[PDB]
């Protein structure tokens, strides 16, 4: 039997989407922070209108108020950017020894990611964070 369908192009896609976002209080962006790369994305195909993305990162502390707001800068970007039924999957592994299993519902729950969405001050600076830098050369 042949090998299966791998949609590597799309994962280079969601990869670039992703790339440009800020950090929650840093003005430079994940890539430059080192929170992602390449081997951080994948994607598969579900049905010939319907895909799965996967993404599975490392925050630039090990604390929930940046390593949450992160995953959901990751989720809103993608989740709003995308063409057509792009279900997405986000995971984490920095915390204590306990925090990062809720990190993991923060992010990637659809009613805690809601919740987030209706919160203005998370709102706020999700969209700052996910809106991309033009140049930003003043120094």
């Amino acid at each position: 039997m042949r090998q299966p369908r791998i949609m590597e192009e799309k994962a280079l896609e969601v990869y670039d989407l992703i790339r440009t976002i800020r950090d929650p209080e840093k003005p430079n962006t994940l890539e430059e922070l080192e929170v992602v790369s390449e081997s951080c994305v994948e994607v598969q195909e579900i049905n010939e209108e319907e895909y799965l993305v996967i993404i599975r990162f490392t925050p630039t502390v090990p604390h929930c108020s940046l390593a949450t707001l992160i995953g959901l800068c990751l989720r809103v970007k993608l989740q709003r950017c995308l063409p057509f039924k792009h279900k997405l999957e986000i995971y984490i592994s920095e915390g204590t020894h306990s925090t990062e299993e809720d990190i993991n519902k923060q992010i990637n729950d659809k009613e805690r990611v809601a919740a987030a969405m209706e919160n203005p001050n998370l709102r706020e600076i999700v969209e700052q964070c996910v809106l991309e830098p033009d140049q930003l050369e003043h120094h």
